[PDB]
């Protein structure tokens, strides 16, 4: 099964999953110096007023935190997208050192960690068609950088060692993914895919340009789960981020200039 490892890892997966060397793959390296201001691009919407979390479960390559989608109650507007984008889960990629583990790099620059809230196009029905179509999905990538901890995030951090190992999973009602947010919405933003199998490109990327900050102490915890299973050799979750990608055919927008 592909996996982070030098047997399974991502040079492996075009094997498994040829789009892998697709037109369109994710993530990619921002330059700045040759993304372009688009004064045409608006604002973003994010309305997580009325979200509603369901549980937190570690699928073997990271932890999601689930939400229901079965109504608009987490959505996304705005921005570069046309139409409705609602939130159906939230993961994280980090590293085993504090100076790599985001997948997007800005100039060549890594971050510690990054965050990905998975949204799709409400006019698609559910996420599975959602992911037949070019315009399907829409995920709002944040950069996380070690320094001063973040409150909204230590109730994540407090529930990891209830699902330490792949396939465990734990109730978690009530988070509010508004505490994960910096305080300036400005993005770049691309057409891409996901960064793990089936790697669709579906995607329309929003990359905030202002980073979150978390305490060593949060990223830590991060690196004490597992990718194995329980009753099997300890193999820590780390570094389950993809390289970047080339960008070829494609042009990213900023926000603001
Ligand atoms: N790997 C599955 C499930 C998943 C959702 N997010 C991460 N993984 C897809 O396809
Ligand atoms: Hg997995
Ligand atoms: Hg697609
Ligand atoms: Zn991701």
């Amino acid at each position: 099964h592909w996996g982070y490892g030098k047997h399974n890892g991502p040079e492996h997966w075009h094997k498994d999953f040829p789009i892998a060397k697709g037109e369109r793959q994710s993530p990619v390296d921002i330059d700045t110096h040759t993304a372009k201001y688009d004064p045409s691009l608006k604002p973003l919407s994010v309305s997580y007023d009325q979200a509603t979390s369901l549980r937190i479960l570690n699928n073997g390559h990271a932890f999601n935190v689930e939400f229901d989608d079965s109504q608009d109650k987490a959505v996304l507007k705005g921005g570069p997208l046309d139409g409705t984008y609602r939130l159906i889960q939230f993961h994280f990629h980090w590293g085993s050192l504090d100076g790599q583990g985001s997948e997007h790099t800005v100039d060549k620059k890594k971050y510690a960690a990054e965050l990905h809230l998975v949204h799709w196009n409400t006019k698609y029905g559910d996420f599975g068609k959602a992911v037949q179509q070019p315009d399907g999905l829409a995920v709002l990538g944040i950069f996380l950088k070690v320094g001063s901890a973040k409150p909204g995030l230590q109730k994540v951090v407090d529930v990891l060692d209830s699902i330490k190992t792949k396939g465990k999973s734990a109730d978690f009602t009530n988070f509010d993914p508004r505490g994960l947010l910096p305080e300036s919405l400005d993005y770049w933003t691309y057409p891409g895919s996901l960064t793990t199998p089936p790697l669709l490109e579906c995607v329309t990327w929003i990359v905030l340009k202002e980073p979150i900050s978390v305490s060593s102490e949060q990223v830590l915890k991060f690196r004490k789960l597992n990718f194995n299973g329980e009753g099997e050799p300890e193999e820590l979750m780390v570094d389950n981020w993809r390289p970047a990608q080339p960008l070829k055919n494609r042009q990213i927008k900023a926000s603001f200039k």
